[PDB]
């Protein structure tokens, strides 16, 4: 789409405001409401203006001025306002020279679609994501000098089995959901049917190409939703807007969801599968009927890349506290460094999808939703790349129940990291494959590493855990 | 606009009252109502009268009676009132002589206007404004012998995460917004859209042309709505039902606005930053592309007089006690009196606007919405102009994270002032600047001195604080 | 008294305990204990250690270590323990030299009583001290983000005189005590008469010589009971123990006690007015039959250097933010800077004593309780010594009733300080009264100054005060 | 053996004669955030023949070589000792800048910022001693106290070295200053770690046998380490609810 097109789609519209948006580093989207009347070939010309020193990962209080710049792609009607309104991102630049930010998650996916062509690899990255999450009724949680606490709830969650009544004084139903047991039986043991529908009609009507929606294997309204894979920068913009339409259909219909990694204690977390492919001047890369699991060398050698960078790609893929809780065994998330066919205990598994070249790909299961697909996208791409170019054989596959290894074999498998800290910490000792063409800058690197330090994991380390007084209260 | 014109608004409106506004000393807009059959020419002619002893700052109860004539460029319909009315700002007059008064603050704002045409330096002062509020959902407090409280509460409140339900008894649902991190993530995080939206809708429906709102950085719904810039006594007007209709909206919707400069203690306060420029003969004067930020010599002589007046001039731009709660390190509110490029530490920071001559301006960050704009916004003109008048050098700017200075460099530049009782104190001893061309009276600037004295800074000061008795309770 | 004294004491009273205390640098004493079996010679020839670094105003943790030596004057039976305690107090001294501390508060009344003997004027300074406190029943505070509170609350408060029951349940007799009501109705009207004669009891098996005991003006249980007189040191040390047999009978018998300068708003505040005499070879120095109140030269003087160095002096008798809200006229407490005979409004009162000259002396009245009576009582002295070495003659005595001169004569006087940064800043510029012969020096004046600023004065320059609430959320 | 005694009876009479009284008692490194956690400062000091060995008027804070190399074992040794002496994951969050804890592998005279103090004792060859400030009370008074003694003896024998004294606030030195200088352990998996890599001065004289350090490394990871990492803590839902 062209500036015009956003236009004449305001005016077709007869839109009342435009919502101005943008990534800020983390992976959060932020927002400013402009009057229909403002919204004019000066937005696009000149820009607007914003406080970078509000917004994470961005700038000094004394540097705060940024400029915006509109991305007609991705103008699309807001389908919660009862204010009629048009929802573009736009891309964060410098206010003197006008040049695009090194900081802006949006320039990282850009650079690194630019990096692919200029290798000569391939000329398009596809992203196909499956993004869960659970939709509860209430959290509620606090921090104080000598108590914490948190507790998320819901009516079909498995811990209210027992309960008199509902939260609202109506009586208790049944039908609640096992843990592990939500994917994913019939009505009216899925409560949420109706609320779904919700949600995969207001991304129909927000442009997705839907897929598929259902239950997912987590007590408590743990849910997936599957829309159309797209090209890297295209794929993270629907991701972004997917979590929106997703938190605030719930929101509306009196839910609240989270897509943390591991909100539940002994429950299947929710990850950020991303089935991946490359291709180039039309036709698919990843695909060789003698491969094993039908790939091509140029596939084996991505996967070679994932799983060889994984020490330190996690800290863009799984960039949390939390999400090292769902990298633990018998959740179908991964444990360890492998790829495999058909193997949902896996780090990388190969969908089973036949002889057809053109649906062969890899789904790197690591990854969760608790960061900045900008990034994440951008950072598996480079990951791949380097594998690719270094022609780096991941290790031989394994065609077993990753969970229930003997203790011998398991022993010689790399593992996935233990915790944040530790991708941290490698990827400031490591990061020479996502600075490659410029994609990543030293800058975005040295800025997200102090970020996680400061802001997320120093503060969870210094304050006691609950299970810290069931295990030493009384020493 | 002519009284004609506003015989026929009210006509074709088919207007029931006709609700006569004018603004008290301190800054508060004071009404009453008559039937739409008696506004007539009369009203124009012979004005209406009021008890002059009941409003602040206005007479003794001896010389109580006091005259109103119409303004008819502020008529505009209210937004509220289910009997359809006209709102229309008055002068406030003489009834003896029929002279404006010197004490009515739309009066001062008219003089500073054509004082400024007198000097020949210019012929129009812009100012654009930003007026931030709090969107809470209630308060209380009180002042008693053996204590004293306050408390405000929203559902977006940092303090309320570990809340076991709302206010209303319905499920805590996240999405609060954390300490400073108002600014300014997507719904349902930001849980004021739609609220914004309807007030938007209501400026826009009285004839303001708007420009952007968001959430702003503090928790419990900190917000800002601008619109466009203008001369001095239209923008000050502006201002005025402003506030009146952020306010009213959001107690139609039930809700309730603070426009007070500190109402969170450890998260931002709310300013009124003015933007300012210049201009004479249609062309602006603030420009010079050699200037350091693109500011020419009139620009920095005008900074000059603000910055070296600041010590008095505070007594009218941040003229309440709360103000100098404002004025502390760490929430983008100056601590010192520099000005500085790019800097929301700064006291007067000059956005970036590039080569634009007609788009130069400065952004004094000072002042609050806790007084009286018109004073406010004519004080700031007569310490420019005399920074003009008398080529007043401003100090070289300050590129620096102002709040990150260790103590011994802070203290190599001017502080702001600590509390309000110095900046009286200072009005009391150096007002002349304001008294040129008449634009304040010694009358005005005693009364101010005298009211502020008696009504605020005493009573505050003789009740004792609640963080005395944390102090020393036990001494 | 001696070391053997009291070992003879504790053998005699068959003590389990001994309690080691000392004071810190604001004013309140500090204790640990020690089984009687470790109470022998080696601690009054070595010392015991403690944490400098813990105590206000004392050592940085690298340099933590300090000792304690025993002053035998001070052991007293502790009328509280249930294991029979001996109470001593401890000089502070560095640990590797031996020598005195210099921010020892006990130290620098030594050091202040011997600077007195070394200049000639006198031999003995005494000090008769009158601290005024608060039996309540209960106290609350906090300081939060959203909101701040305190409430004290007493049986005999007016506030209650609408209550429909106690605190406990039990009905409402009447006979509370009117605000600046309660000197001194007998019971039941004055409901502290059995708990006063317990404190009272306290004090004479302590070793106090009792002069009275009563109810003081304030509602809700301000009450005054005197000890004689002595000489600085010992008098600061009994300051303290009445301070600590005040607050703890009090507690032992349910209630709570506050010496604050002004716990209640709109009733009397609590001084501490310091009668204050020199003596020379066993004869009194302050009396002169032809003086006005029979004061004498050296004793016109001391005064003459009490009411000039006040603007200083007060940073350590009235040391607290709290301080400043008592300094207000209309109860009992001065405004200005004069003395006059007879005269509670007035700042140094001599009172009616007759033509003995043994009797003679001054009431200094400004003082309160809020800090440390070793600091408060040699910066007295040192005052009153600048005074009598330079001939500081104090401005005429002015006989009349000072909250009610007219306008004219009231601004030829000097005021009281408005608050507590005031007095710190001339302190810091003028303090060489203090520092004469060492008895202040300059790291103590440093510490307190620092103290001051860091600790109190902007630690509630930064919290809005809940009238704040009442004046502005409005505006 | 009678100190380790005597601490095992004196958390028991602490503890009891509390609950007696109406109240509960906690020995735990940590309960509460942002105040001081309790520490187990164990003064040691070494002595033949009735005569005391750690004293020697001409050393830095009048300590022996003896003294100066046994501080350099604790020090050297820190890395793997502090999982008898700081053997709960709770431990860790004691060992953190502001609350008279350490946070760095330095010793110091007067200095409650360090990891060994040296007290202030005067000229008294008696009396002269180290602080271990690390240790807290969280595990086992017999092995913390011997594990001390091995690494100590460890240090003498080699005459091991410790980095020169640093007499400074230790939680405000400069960045590069601060840098160089080894940081306590950060979390108990850490020392568990170091602990099973290098036990050798453990196991001297056969003091500390295999089968129960081996026991010790297993009971941390299954029954502490592995179960708090697994369960959310409440704080990554302040951080991650909204993610
Ligand atoms: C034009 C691009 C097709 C990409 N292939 C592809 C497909 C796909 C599936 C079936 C297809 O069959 C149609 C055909 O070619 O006959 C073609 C493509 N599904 C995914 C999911 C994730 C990702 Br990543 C790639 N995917
Ligand atoms: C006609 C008066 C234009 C004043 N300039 C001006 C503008 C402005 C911004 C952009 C402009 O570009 C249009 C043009 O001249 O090409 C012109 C003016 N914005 C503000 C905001 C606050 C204040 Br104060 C002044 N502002
Ligand atoms: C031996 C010293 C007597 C000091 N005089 C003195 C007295 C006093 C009062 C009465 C006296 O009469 C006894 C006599 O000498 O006949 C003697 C002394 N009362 C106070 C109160 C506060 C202060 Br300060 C001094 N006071
Ligand atoms: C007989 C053994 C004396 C040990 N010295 C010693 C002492 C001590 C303190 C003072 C002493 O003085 C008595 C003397 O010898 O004159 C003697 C010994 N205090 C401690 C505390 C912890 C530790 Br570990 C050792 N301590
Ligand atoms: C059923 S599952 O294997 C569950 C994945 C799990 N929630 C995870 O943490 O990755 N997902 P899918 O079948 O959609 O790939
Ligand atoms: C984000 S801020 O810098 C916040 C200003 C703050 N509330 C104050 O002036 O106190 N304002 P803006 O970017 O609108 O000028
Ligand atoms: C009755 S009063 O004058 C009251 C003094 C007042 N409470 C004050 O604040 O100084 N005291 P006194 O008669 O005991 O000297
Ligand atoms: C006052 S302190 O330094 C406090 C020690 C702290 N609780 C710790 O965690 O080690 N203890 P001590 O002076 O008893 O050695
Ligand atoms: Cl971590
Ligand atoms: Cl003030
Ligand atoms: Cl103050
Ligand atoms: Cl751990
Ligand atoms: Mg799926
Ligand atoms: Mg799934
Ligand atoms: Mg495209
Ligand atoms: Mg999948
Ligand atoms: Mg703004
Ligand atoms: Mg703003
Ligand atoms: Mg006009
Ligand atoms: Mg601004
Ligand atoms: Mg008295
Ligand atoms: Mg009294
Ligand atoms: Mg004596
Ligand atoms: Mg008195
Ligand atoms: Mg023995
Ligand atoms: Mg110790």
């Amino acid at each position: 789409k062209t500036p015009d097109d956003v236009f004449k789609l305001a005016k077709d519209e007869k839109v009342e405001y435009v919502d101005v948006r943008f990534c800020d580093l983390p992976g959060i989207m932020q927002h400013f409401t402009i009057p229909a009347s403002a919204f004019d070939k000066s937005v696009f010309d000149d820009g607007l203006a914003f406080d970078g020193s509000s917004i994470r990962g961005f700038q000094s209080i004394h540097e705060s001025d940024m400029l915006l710049l509109p991305d007609p792609e991705t103008a699309r009607i807001d389908p919660f306002r009862a204010a009629k309104t048009l929802n573009i991102n736009f891309f964060v630049h410098d206010p003197f020279t006008l040049e695009p930010y090194s900081r802006d998650p949006r320039n990282i996916a850009r650079k690194a679609e630019n990096y692919l062509i200029s290798t000569g690899i391939a000329d398009t990255a596809y992203f196909g994501a499956e993004a869960e999450f659970y939709i509860f009724d209430s959290v509620s949680f606090d921090s104080r000098a000598n108590g914490s606490f948190y507790e998320v709830d819901a009516i079909s969650g498995w811990w209210n089995t027992g309960a008199a009544t509902e939260a609202d004084g109506s009586p208790n139903r049944g039908y609640k959901v096992r843990h592990k047991g939500g994917y994913f039986p019939v009505a009216p043991n899925d409560q949420y049917v109706d609320l779904r529908d919700k949600m995969l009609t207001n991304l129909i009507n927000s442009g997705f190409i839907l897929e598929k929606g259902h239950h997912e294997v987590g007590s408590g309204g743990q849910a997936e939703i599957n829309y159309q894979f797209n090209s890297l920068l295209h794929a993270a913009d629907d991701m972004q807007l997917y979590k929106y339409i997703i938190k605030n259909t719930a929101w509306q219909n009196g839910k609240t969801v989270t897509f943390m990694p591991k909100p539940l204690f002994g429950d299947n977390g929710s990850g950020m599968h991303c089935h991946q492919s490359l291709w180039k001047d039309g036709a698919p890369l990843m695909y060789d009927e003698t491969g094993y699991a039908g790939l091509s060398d140029t596939a084996r050698h991505y996967i070679g890349g994932l799983l060889h960078h994984a020490p330190s790609l996690l800290a863009f893929t799984n960039p949390t506290v939390n999400s090292y809780k769902r990298l633990v065994p018998g959740y179908e998330a991964p444990i360890n460094l492998v790829y495999s066919q058909r193997n949902r205990s896996a780090c990388v598994r190969i969908p089973i999808t036949g002889s057809n070249p053109k649906a062969k790909r890899l789904e790197f299961r690591s990854p969760d939703s608790s960061g900045n697909p900008y990034l994440a996208f951008s950072a598996m791409l480079m990951a791949g790349l380097d594998g690719i170019k270094n022609k780096i054989e991941p290790q031989a596959p394994v065609d077993k129940d990753l969970y229930e290894l003997p203790p011998e074999e398991a022993a010689s498998i790399p593992q996935t990291p233990t915790q944040l800290s530790d991708v941290i910490d490698r990827l400031e000792a490591d990061h020479e494959y996502l600075t490659e063409g410029g994609v990543f800058t030293n800058d975005l690197i040295e800025t997200w590493i102090s970020f996680k330090r400061e802001n997320e994991i120093e503060p969870v380390n210094i304050r006691p855990h609950p299970y810290e007084f069931a295990l030493y209260y009384d020493v």
